[PDB]
């Protein structure tokens, strides 16, 4: 049959493919149908999937599972430089709470009020604003390939001497279990998202 | 003041990057938000923002200004063109013409019906798809950056030896060139496009 996916773009950019290459080896008949778009557009339009995969909260009145949480790396060039204070700040735009904590670690570990300049709803574009050279910003650590390490500095964000992380979780409806190409496809990842 | 600009995915991670480091640098007292999405939904979103850039056709009852043109290449591993028709097809779902055009290519092409095992609305997440081995796919040329080319063959897509092309603009209602943010936006934006 068919498995219609939603997720957000870090997601369907980072997570989805490798999950895929697996999925589509193990179950090559199954037909795969993977809408990529903003969480909230996601969410709202839930009815469109079987399952879904996000970041932030659990979906209320579905069935949630944890995949995994992130780091976040404050990310700036050691070319232009360390006065940092200067370069505009890249706000990408989570859920409140999350700017709060970004805005308040910024407050806390540099010199002076936080302002940001450009904001942004899509992680990936924040991350290309960053190479190139728009600004400075914070990334979760999954989105942190491919930046030069010989252009970047890479500073941990922790607040209260705790690590700033981001859940990713799967939720979907139980019932949605009883289809075969959904119960492989949920299976699959809680194996995939283990560790060695 | 402030400039609203709403994009598609493609456009917010290869095209606005470079044109917002230029913006900035030259008018670093603009605040701008970014707001990337569906076209689908930027287009229904539009009164949300001063500009759109979006792929595909003009916006009816807009001021709309062609920014460039993009060829297509068809993407496979260097193990092999034969083996090729066995693998499967993500079809990124542009728009029913593009799609066709696709389907006609591939028909004409290949040794093999069309059939796309993957649907994908993203053309990011299509590349992700393809770099991890999921199956092969067409993409415009502006995405085809960091593909190996040790990894993979590109062939050209042409339809009646003609370029299979897509075109990008840039939209907006011409009163939004009062405000000065917006008129210098669009004023940078056609120099941007123009090349030396």
């Amino acid at each position: 049959g068919t498995i219609s996916i939603g997720c957000s773009s870090l997601i369907g950019q980072t997570l989805l493919p490798e999950v895929l290459s697996l999925y589509n080896a193990q179950f090559p008949n199954v037909e795969i149908q993977v809408q990529v778009g903003s969480t909230e557009q996601i969410k709202a339009n839930h009815r469109d999937y079987h399952v879904m995969i996000t970041r932030g909260n659990k979906v209320m009145n579905l069935a949630n599972t944890h995949l995994f949480n992130d780091d976040h790396y404050f990310i700036f060039p050691k070319n232009r430089r360390d006065d940092v204070t200067k370069l505009p700040f890249i706000e990408f735009q989570a859920d409140p709470i999350y700017i709060n904590q970004i805005k308040q670690w910024y407050n806390d570990n540099l010199e002076q009020d936080y302002h940001a300049t450009i904001t942004v709803d899509q992680v990936a574009t924040c991350k290309e604003m960053l190479i190139s050279g728009v600004g400075v910003t914070i990334l979760p650590e999954i989105m942190m390939k491919n930046i030069s390490k010989e252009q970047f500095e890479f500073e941990k964000v922790e607040i209260d001497n705790e690590p700033l992380i981001r859940s990713t979780f799967m939720s979907y409806d139980p019932s949605m279990l009883q289809l075969p190409q959904v119960d492989s496809f949920v299976n699959l990842m809680a194996s995939f998202v283990e560790q060695p």
